């Protein structure tokens, strides 16, 4: 029985998971961080952070290498595939790793810089250890590539768009891909006359709407800055407030970009963590800004998906996906008592079951639209698609 | 019969309206143009532009002041009403100016200070030419102080709103309120149990939610940037997108700023004209930037307004009002075929009818939301706010 590799190169890591073709199972499952760091260190399955300090994306990846020969399934990788950050405009679907994609990946490469070359290390080093395995790319944008000019416009002015290609993309393609799709079975629905609204919410966190199988609407727009406020993340935010703060205390660019980033969001508004589960813990116990950093992220929630809902002939289902939304009763609850408008009506029965009851319908039956979680498995989809590629000829 | 003189000081103009007490009837208007340059001319009624060349602030002021004594309605003027852009924090409704009042507009006058100084030039030339004539002071943005923090806050750090004052404010607040209280007659709603969404449209756009007659989320952010797109506002725009541009190209954070609001927006997207009136025949002459211009405009505009639904608790109308939304039946028809999902059906018979049809229901009885027009009237709302504190003692 062969297997996948999955590899996800951050700037600052590598996650990794082997995956068994014949059920899509999780074998084995780790992360090399610190990466170009004095010290860089390997964890599988929290055995022993194996430390070799000072390693590049080559190293790392040609450690977790030995790994794979130690646990007696190195030759049985028959498919390596690529979680790519930005697609650009370039990629629809995932595609076989060729010297045209790597090219590709580089020429969108300056959308999202930091990232991408993280992606390309990580492309090279697993195409130097691993000669004759099958490659995939899978991109984080590819799925919002079915969204409308009216939907991926931004109004500045056309020069922007058709000669620097500055439009919305939209993260999160593959989660909401992979949760969409199993949407249509658990809330047995006609893919192709439906209409849903996906809410990833993690420590990125954005909306997408899905009609008939494509996406025609997504939170986030060029960067993943764009949308909902996450846990570091500002979201939607006034330029002109934005250019007033530059202003009045002589911040560069620069400094407003790394204040959005790291210093905004749940861990701007509390003052106190990024962390959703323990800022639960400090409204319990009475922490005012703990208490409007949820009621507001909340907020921009219901508001973006009442928002995406819009790019739906109709409303069918709304479901909760990611670290928040497979996991917190507080938030599912909140976001949809400030969606009643939308004549929802939740069983908290269902909604206090927690996520070992796996796909789940969490609304109650005089309810108009269904409300449902649906654990969300990018390691999974980026199998399948490297499997139906595995029995492609190319 | 006394009358009502209303003043809009704007950087580059000074629009006024003389209206009757007894009716709220129009008696005067007219403009006072190319304010500081070095050429200065008064226009009333399109009788005659006359022009008083380099005049500040006060000499057009006593400009119209001589056209009052001319037309023998100068000592009848019981009442002046001032609209000001930025009432910041410190105004909940409307006030009859005082010392105070004058320093409380200075004190928020960094917010918006382009636009505030000319208000406070007017302020002063009115209190000069006019003693003992009882004057009030109109925010725009008063009417959005109702808002709840998790609707006024943005994802950035704590310490910019508590010592800087960076939070929503919103404008359009005078026809937002004007609009809201014509519908609750129309509809026949009570006002305490309801739900509206107004979709002020002109050259600058903006959505408000209100329910129960408090505004509880509106489009526009801390400055008029924010939220939908507009004549030659951008709108929402990522911020990580604005930050791109600014390494691409090169440009300050002053440049970005004059492109996201002279340069953006319906004209950035066509390239041809900010006017909606003239990218509509463009359209109908094969014009696709045109055609695409506006088929976001719409987007963003049913994005939106499905948006501020969900701060409703229930959704009873969908009120379009401004020079856009009074007038054009083509983004009328558009934005609710757009908002189908919100289960709207149209009556074309009455979404045809031009503006002189007045206040005007244009949803069908299938309909499960009311759709009407309203014609905005921001000069009879100061005139209101005006005669009622006319009636107090200070
Ligand atoms: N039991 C729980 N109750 C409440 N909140 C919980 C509970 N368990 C986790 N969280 C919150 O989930 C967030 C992390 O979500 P994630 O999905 O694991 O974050 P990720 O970074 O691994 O995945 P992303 O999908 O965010 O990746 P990117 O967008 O960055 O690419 C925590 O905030 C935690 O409180
Ligand atoms: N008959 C018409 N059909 C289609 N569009 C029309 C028609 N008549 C006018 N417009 C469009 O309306 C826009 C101007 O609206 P406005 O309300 O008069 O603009 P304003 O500047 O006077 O008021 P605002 O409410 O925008 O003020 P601020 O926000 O700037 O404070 C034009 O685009 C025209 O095409």
């Amino acid at each position: 029985f062969p297997v996948v590799l999955v590899i996800n190169c951050g700037s600052s890591s590598i996650k990794f998971s082997v995956l068994d073709v014949a059920t899509c199972d999780v074998l084995m499952a780790g992360i090399a961080d610190g990466m170009n760091t004095e010290n860089a260190f390997l964890s599988i399955n929290g055995d022993k952070p194996i430390n070799l300090a000072h390693s590049n994306y080559e190293d790392a990846l040609k450690a977790i290498a030995f790994e794979l020969e130690k646990r007696d399934l190195t030759d049985s990788v028959a498919l390596i595939g690529h979680r790519i950050a930005h697609g650009g405009e370039l990629f629809t679907q995932s595609v076989i790793i060729t010297d045209e994609i790597i090219d590709n990946i580089r020429r969108v490469s300056p959308l999202a810089p930091l990232h991408n070359y993280a992606n390309l290390s990580g492309i090279d080093a697993a195409r130097h250890l691993f000669p004759a395995v099958r490659q995939v790319a899978v991109f984080d944008t590819s799925f919002h590539q079915t969204l409308a000019p009216e939907a991926y416009l931004y109004g500045l002015p056309w020069e922007y768009f058709s000669s620097l290609g500055v439009r919305r993309y939209g993260f999160h393609g593959t989660s909401h891909r992979y949760v969409s799709r199993r949407a249509y079975e658990l809330l047995d629905l006609d893919e192709k006359d439906s209409g849903l609204i996906v809410a990833h919410l993690g420590n990125g966190a954005s909306i997408c709407a899905v009609r008939n199988g494509q996406s025609v609407d997504t939170s986030m727009g060029m960067t993943p800055l764009e949308g909902l406020m996450m846990g570091t993340r500002s979201g939607d935010v006034d330029f002109g407030a934005m250019a007033w703060i530059a202003k009045e205390t002589g911040q560069t660019l620069s400094d407003l970009e790394r204040v959005v980033n790291k210093e905004s969001g749940l861990l701007g508004i509390s003052g106190l963590s990024s962390d959703l589960r323990v800022l639960e813990k400090a409204w319990h116990e009475g922490h005012e800004r703990a208490r409007l950093a949820i009621k507001t992220f909340v907020h921009r929630i219901a508001r973006h998906i009442a928002g995406h809902a819009a790019s739906l002939h109709r409303l069918d289902g709304i479901i909760f996906t990611g670290g928040i939304g497979e996991n917190s009763v507080l938030i599912r609850q909140l976001v949809i008592e400030h969606l009643g408008v939308l004549g929802l009506t939740l069983d908290v029965e269902m909604n206090k079951q927690p996520n070992s009851h796996g796909e789940r319908i969490i609304s109650a039956n005089p309810s108009q639209v269904i409300c449902a979680v649906i654990p969300t498995n990018e390691e999974k989809m980026i199998a399948l698609d490297a499997i139906h590629l595995g029995n492609v000829k190319a």
